[PDB]
């Protein structure tokens, strides 16, 4: 968990302008969060980038989770393998404010992150599930006990980020 270039926002939260996939390549954590939809289909944004660097080994190890367990609630999370990319995967489902679901369950996916102790992370619901990413930090922050690194590759949304909170 060698993580480098990192900006301490608070006692657990640490931020930094990269690329998770890069990130999870570089340090090897012990846990890489996915910002996952309830069927575990990962065909875009961090979901798409992460699936893409395993060479399709997480989507067809999750399309068994699912045929095994069904899908995940909205707020809910398991842990899969991390294949190249860290020792697990924890796979977490924001709401979807797009689609009508309820902001309050951004909480619900937060405390995910709890069980625990060092994640590498994406900030969850803000990519296409369109919630606010200042939003989105601010339940962070607030939520999340153990010690978080999160990696945004956006550098104009890093830039605003930092800027809303210190
Ligand atoms: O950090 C960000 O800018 C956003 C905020 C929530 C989703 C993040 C995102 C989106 C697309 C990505 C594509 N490739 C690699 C990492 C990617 C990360």
């Amino acid at each position: 968990n060698s993580f480098s270039g990192y900006l301490k926002l608070t006692d657990n939260v640490y931020i930094k302008n990269a690329d998770i996939v890069e990130e999870a390549k570089k340090v090897k954590p012990t846990v890489v969060v996915n910002a996952a939809n309830v069927y575990l289909k990962h065909g875009g944004g961090v979901a798409g980038a992460l699936n893409k660097a395993t060479n399709n080994a997480m989507q067809v190890e999750s399309d068994d989770y699912i045929a095994t367990n069904g899908p995940l609630k909205v707020g809910g999370s398991c842990v899969l393998s991390g294949h190249n990319l860290a020792k697990h995967c924890l796979h977490v489902v924001g709401p979807n404010v797009n689609k009508g679901e309820d902001i309050q369950l951004l909480k619900s996916a937060y405390e995910n992150f709890n069980q625990h102790e060092v994640l590498l992370a994406p900030l969850l619901s803000a990519g296409i599930f369109g919630a606010d990413p200042i939003h989105s930090l601010r339940v962070c922050v607030d939520t999340v006990r153990t010690n978080v690194y999160l990696a945004v590759f956006d550098k104009n949304l890093y830039d605003k980020l930092v800027s809303s909170f210190l």
